[PDB]
Protein backbone atom coordinates (compact mmCIF):
# COMPACT_ATOMS: atom_id res chain seq x y z
CA UNK A 1 0.00 0.00 0.00
CA UNK A 2 1.63 2.87 -1.10
CA UNK A 3 3.08 5.26 0.91
CA UNK A 4 1.73 7.97 -0.28
CA UNK A 5 -1.65 6.63 -0.03
CA UNK A 6 -1.10 5.18 3.57
CA UNK A 7 -0.31 9.11 5.07
CA UNK A 8 -3.06 10.07 3.07
CA UNK A 9 -5.31 8.11 5.46
CA UNK A 10 -3.17 8.50 8.09
CA UNK A 11 -4.48 12.18 7.61
CA UNK A 12 -7.91 11.12 6.51
CA UNK A 13 -8.14 9.61 10.44
CA UNK A 14 -5.61 11.58 11.69
CA UNK A 15 -4.15 8.74 13.79
CA UNK A 16 -0.78 9.41 13.90
CA UNK A 17 -0.10 8.86 17.37
CA UNK A 18 -1.73 5.43 16.91
CA UNK A 19 -0.12 3.96 14.58
CA UNK A 20 2.89 5.38 16.20
CA UNK A 21 1.87 3.70 19.58
CA UNK A 22 1.70 0.55 17.44
CA UNK A 23 5.01 -0.10 16.22
CA UNK A 24 6.23 1.18 19.59
CA UNK A 25 4.48 -2.21 21.33
CA UNK A 26 5.74 -4.53 18.24
CA UNK A 27 9.18 -3.19 18.75
CA UNK A 28 12.30 -5.36 19.75
CA UNK A 29 13.07 -5.76 23.06
CA UNK A 30 16.57 -7.66 23.64
CA UNK A 31 18.97 -7.28 26.56
CA UNK A 32 21.14 -4.39 27.76
CA UNK A 33 23.35 -5.64 30.48
CA UNK A 34 27.00 -4.12 29.56
CA UNK A 35 24.80 -0.37 29.92
CA UNK A 36 23.48 -1.46 32.62
CA UNK A 37 26.68 -2.50 34.68
CA UNK A 38 27.78 0.09 37.30
CA UNK A 39 31.10 1.29 36.37
CA UNK A 40 29.42 2.78 32.95
CA UNK A 41 26.75 4.80 34.77
CA UNK A 42 29.07 7.72 33.53
CA UNK A 43 28.90 6.69 29.66
CA UNK A 44 25.05 7.18 29.14
CA UNK A 45 23.68 10.87 28.75
CA UNK A 46 20.38 8.90 29.80
CA UNK A 47 19.38 6.13 31.88
CA UNK A 48 16.58 5.13 29.58
CA UNK A 49 18.62 5.28 26.59
CA UNK A 50 20.80 2.12 26.34
CA UNK A 51 22.83 0.00 23.71
CA UNK A 52 21.76 -3.91 23.02
CA UNK A 53 23.93 -6.09 24.13
CA UNK A 54 24.18 -8.46 20.47
CA UNK A 55 24.44 -4.89 18.35
CA UNK A 56 26.81 -2.77 20.91
CA UNK A 57 30.14 -1.15 19.12
CA UNK A 58 32.74 -2.01 21.10
CA UNK A 59 35.82 0.07 21.86
CA UNK A 60 39.48 -1.82 21.05
CA UNK A 61 40.54 -2.23 24.42
CA UNK A 62 40.87 -5.46 27.36
CA UNK A 63 39.59 -2.85 30.44
CA UNK A 64 36.42 -1.36 29.29
CA UNK A 65 35.11 -1.45 25.40
CA UNK A 66 31.63 0.02 26.48
CA UNK A 67 29.86 2.81 24.72
CA UNK A 68 26.32 3.94 23.43
CA UNK A 69 26.63 3.01 20.07
CA UNK A 70 25.31 0.32 17.62
CA UNK A 71 25.56 -0.95 15.09
CA UNK A 72 22.10 -0.84 12.59
CA UNK A 73 23.21 -3.56 9.69
CA UNK A 74 20.69 -3.04 6.84
CA UNK A 75 21.02 -6.74 5.08
CA UNK A 76 18.78 -5.45 1.97
CA UNK A 77 19.93 -2.12 1.26
CA UNK A 78 23.24 -3.33 1.76
CA UNK A 79 23.87 -0.05 4.23
CA UNK A 80 25.29 0.30 7.46
CA UNK A 81 25.43 3.01 10.48
CA UNK A 82 26.67 3.28 13.65
CA UNK A 83 24.06 5.24 16.49
CA UNK A 84 25.73 6.89 19.03
CA UNK A 85 24.52 9.86 21.42
CA UNK A 86 25.67 13.27 21.82
CA UNK A 87 29.20 12.79 23.58
CA UNK A 88 29.99 13.68 26.96
CA UNK A 89 32.47 15.33 29.05
CA UNK A 90 34.19 11.95 30.21
CA UNK A 91 33.40 10.13 26.38
CA UNK A 92 34.90 12.60 24.18
CA UNK A 93 38.04 10.25 23.42
CA UNK A 94 36.05 7.06 23.16
CA UNK A 95 33.97 8.90 20.82
CA UNK A 96 37.23 9.39 18.30
CA UNK A 97 38.43 5.88 19.33
CA UNK A 98 34.79 5.02 17.76
CA UNK A 99 35.72 7.02 14.23
CA UNK A 100 38.99 5.40 14.74
CA UNK A 101 38.46 1.41 14.66
CA UNK A 102 35.22 1.26 13.04
CA UNK A 103 37.40 3.32 10.04
CA UNK A 104 34.49 5.82 9.43
CA UNK A 105 34.87 8.68 6.79
CA UNK A 106 32.22 10.81 8.21
CA UNK A 107 30.68 11.82 11.19
CA UNK A 108 27.12 12.79 11.13
CA UNK A 109 25.18 15.55 13.81
CA UNK A 110 21.84 16.30 13.82
CA UNK A 111 21.92 19.33 16.47
CA UNK A 112 23.95 21.90 18.36
CA UNK A 113 25.30 21.90 21.68
CA UNK A 114 22.77 24.33 23.52
CA UNK A 115 19.49 23.81 22.76
CA UNK A 116 16.54 24.92 25.21
CA UNK A 117 19.44 26.59 26.93
CA UNK A 118 21.13 23.89 27.73
CA UNK A 119 23.68 21.44 26.88
CA UNK A 120 22.85 18.99 24.30
CA UNK A 121 26.42 17.54 24.17
CA UNK A 122 30.13 18.08 24.78
CA UNK A 123 32.16 20.65 22.36
CA UNK A 124 34.10 18.03 20.84
CA UNK A 125 35.64 19.50 17.96
CA UNK A 126 38.38 22.29 17.11
CA UNK A 127 36.72 25.73 16.57
CA UNK A 128 39.90 27.35 15.13
CA UNK A 129 42.88 25.70 12.88
CA UNK A 130 45.88 26.70 15.22
CA UNK A 131 44.14 25.39 18.28
CA UNK A 132 44.13 21.96 18.34
CA UNK A 133 42.56 19.42 20.66
CA UNK A 134 44.53 16.01 22.05
CA UNK A 135 42.35 13.40 23.57
CA UNK A 136 44.55 12.00 26.26
CA UNK A 137 42.76 9.18 27.11
CA UNK A 138 42.88 7.44 23.50
CA UNK A 139 45.92 9.27 22.12
CA UNK A 140 44.36 10.56 19.36
CA UNK A 141 44.77 14.49 18.06
CA UNK A 142 42.10 15.82 16.00
CA UNK A 143 42.65 19.34 14.00
CA UNK A 144 40.44 21.47 12.24
CA UNK A 145 41.48 22.05 8.64
CA UNK A 146 38.64 23.73 6.97
CA UNK A 147 34.96 24.99 7.06
CA UNK A 148 32.27 25.54 4.32
CA UNK A 149 29.34 27.39 6.31
CA UNK A 150 25.92 27.59 4.69
CA UNK A 151 22.25 28.43 5.70
CA UNK A 152 21.13 24.57 7.45
CA UNK A 153 24.50 23.37 7.59
CA UNK A 154 27.69 23.27 7.54
CA UNK A 155 30.70 21.03 6.70
CA UNK A 156 34.01 20.89 8.19
CA UNK A 157 37.42 19.12 7.30
CA UNK A 158 39.00 17.73 10.49
CA UNK A 159 42.38 15.59 10.29
CA UNK A 160 42.33 12.84 13.03
CA UNK A 161 45.93 11.47 14.18
CA UNK A 162 46.50 8.22 15.56
CA UNK A 163 49.25 10.07 17.73
CA UNK A 164 50.28 6.54 18.52
CA UNK A 165 50.88 4.66 14.54
CA UNK A 166 51.55 8.34 13.70
CA UNK A 167 48.99 7.57 10.93
CA UNK A 168 46.87 10.21 9.60
CA UNK A 169 43.67 10.27 8.29
CA UNK A 170 40.63 12.85 7.04
CA UNK A 171 37.15 13.00 8.38
CA UNK A 172 34.24 14.95 7.50
CA UNK A 173 31.90 16.67 10.01
CA UNK A 174 28.58 16.91 8.61
CA UNK A 175 26.68 19.50 10.48
CA UNK A 176 23.34 20.17 10.66
CA UNK A 177 21.78 23.36 12.27
CA UNK A 178 18.75 24.58 11.46
CA UNK A 179 16.64 22.03 13.55
CA UNK A 180 14.56 23.45 15.61
CA UNK A 181 14.09 23.17 19.54
CA UNK A 182 10.61 21.87 19.84
CA UNK A 183 8.52 19.88 16.63
CA UNK A 184 10.10 18.89 13.86
CA UNK A 185 11.59 20.53 10.61
CA UNK A 186 9.12 22.71 8.86
CA UNK A 187 9.94 21.36 5.49
CA UNK A 188 11.77 18.66 4.77
CA UNK A 189 13.33 19.86 2.01
CA UNK A 190 16.55 21.21 3.78
CA UNK A 191 16.79 17.53 5.77
CA UNK A 192 16.61 15.99 2.48
CA UNK A 193 19.46 17.68 0.44
CA UNK A 194 21.56 17.61 3.39
CA UNK A 195 20.76 13.59 3.41
CA UNK A 196 22.08 13.81 -0.42
CA UNK A 197 24.85 15.94 0.56
CA UNK A 198 26.14 13.16 2.93
CA UNK A 199 25.77 10.75 0.34
CA UNK A 200 27.45 13.47 -2.17
CA UNK A 201 30.92 12.83 -0.29
CA UNK A 202 31.33 8.98 -0.74
CA UNK A 203 30.42 8.49 3.51
CA UNK A 204 27.67 6.33 3.37
CA UNK A 205 29.90 3.82 0.60
CA UNK A 206 30.79 0.42 1.04
CA UNK A 207 34.33 1.93 0.22
CA UNK A 208 34.58 3.14 4.26
CA UNK A 209 33.43 2.07 7.61
CA UNK A 210 30.34 3.09 7.95
CA UNK A 211 29.12 6.47 8.85
CA UNK A 212 28.64 7.81 13.20
CA UNK A 213 25.04 9.72 13.22
CA UNK A 214 24.11 11.43 16.46
CA UNK A 215 21.56 13.60 18.06
CA UNK A 216 21.41 14.43 21.50
CA UNK A 217 19.76 10.63 22.40
CA UNK A 218 21.24 8.86 19.54
CA UNK A 219 17.80 7.55 18.58
CA UNK A 220 15.22 10.19 17.62
CA UNK A 221 16.76 12.39 14.79
CA UNK A 222 19.03 10.14 14.35
CA UNK A 223 16.38 7.32 13.64
CA UNK A 224 14.82 9.70 10.79
CA UNK A 225 17.89 10.23 8.77
CA UNK A 226 18.79 6.40 8.48
CA UNK A 227 15.36 5.39 8.04
CA UNK A 228 14.66 7.50 4.77
CA UNK A 229 18.19 6.96 3.43
CA UNK A 230 17.47 3.07 3.66
CA UNK A 231 13.81 3.98 2.29
CA UNK A 232 15.35 5.82 -0.42
CA UNK A 233 17.79 3.35 -1.53
CA UNK A 234 15.51 0.38 -1.01
CA UNK A 235 13.15 2.31 -3.74
CA UNK A 236 15.67 2.99 -6.45
CA UNK A 237 16.13 -1.05 -5.87
CA UNK A 238 13.23 -2.58 -6.51
CA UNK A 239 11.15 -3.23 -9.09
CA UNK A 240 8.43 -1.94 -6.94
CA UNK A 241 9.06 1.00 -5.66
CA UNK A 242 5.88 0.83 -4.28
CA UNK A 243 6.69 -2.24 -1.78
CA UNK A 244 8.49 0.17 0.52
CA UNK A 245 6.79 -0.10 4.20
CA UNK A 246 8.11 2.75 6.39
CA UNK A 247 6.37 0.55 9.18
CA UNK A 248 8.26 -2.42 8.27
CA UNK A 249 11.92 -0.83 7.47
CA UNK A 250 11.47 1.02 11.28
CA UNK A 251 11.20 -2.16 13.31
CA UNK A 252 13.90 -3.79 11.33
CA UNK A 253 16.02 -1.31 12.35
CA UNK A 254 14.20 -1.13 15.74
CA UNK A 255 15.59 -4.89 16.12
CA UNK A 256 19.18 -3.12 16.46
CA UNK A 257 18.42 0.09 18.18
CA UNK A 258 16.19 0.56 20.66
CA UNK A 259 13.18 3.83 20.31
CA UNK A 260 14.46 5.02 16.79
CA UNK A 261 11.60 7.55 15.83
CA UNK A 262 10.27 9.92 19.29
CA UNK A 263 7.50 11.15 18.33
CA UNK A 264 4.48 10.78 16.06
CA UNK A 265 5.42 13.64 14.39
CA UNK A 266 9.03 12.12 13.41
CA UNK A 267 7.21 9.05 12.04
CA UNK A 268 5.00 11.42 9.74
CA UNK A 269 8.15 13.38 8.66
CA UNK A 270 9.76 10.47 8.30
CA UNK A 271 6.90 10.16 5.71
CA UNK A 272 7.43 13.20 4.17
CA UNK A 273 10.65 12.51 3.83
CA UNK A 274 10.56 9.11 1.40
CA UNK A 275 7.64 10.50 -0.11
CA UNK A 276 9.66 13.85 -0.98
CA UNK A 277 13.14 11.95 -1.86
CA UNK A 278 11.55 10.12 -4.75
CA UNK A 279 10.98 12.96 -6.81
CA UNK A 280 14.52 13.02 -7.71
CA UNK A 281 15.05 8.86 -8.09
CA UNK A 282 13.69 10.30 -10.58
C1 LIG B 1 -1.58 16.83 10.60
C2 LIG B 1 -0.62 16.68 11.67
O1 LIG B 1 -0.88 15.88 12.58
N1 LIG B 1 0.56 17.33 11.69
C3 LIG B 1 1.41 17.16 12.72
C4 LIG B 1 2.69 17.99 12.51
C5 LIG B 1 3.71 17.56 11.57
C6 LIG B 1 4.09 18.42 10.57
C7 LIG B 1 5.07 18.11 9.67
C8 LIG B 1 5.77 16.94 9.77
O2 LIG B 1 6.69 16.72 8.87
C9 LIG B 1 5.47 16.07 10.76
C10 LIG B 1 4.42 16.41 11.69
C11 LIG B 1 0.63 17.66 13.94
O3 LIG B 1 -0.26 18.55 13.83
N2 LIG B 1 0.81 17.06 15.11
N3 LIG B 1 0.16 17.41 16.19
Amino acid sequence: MEMEKEFEQIDKSGSWAAIYQDIRHEASDFPSRVAKLPKNKNRNRYRDVSPFDHSRIKLHQEDNDYINASLIKMEEAQRSYILTQGPLPNTVGHFWEMVWEQKSRGVVMLNRVMEKGSLKCAQYWPQKEEKEMIFEDTNLKLTLISEDIKSYYTVRQLELENLTTQETREILHFHYTTWPDFGVPESPASFLNFLFKVRESGSLSPEHGPVVVHCSAGIGRSGTFCLADTCLLLMDKRKDPSSVDIKKVLLEMRKFRMGLIQTADQLRFSYLAVIEGAKFIM
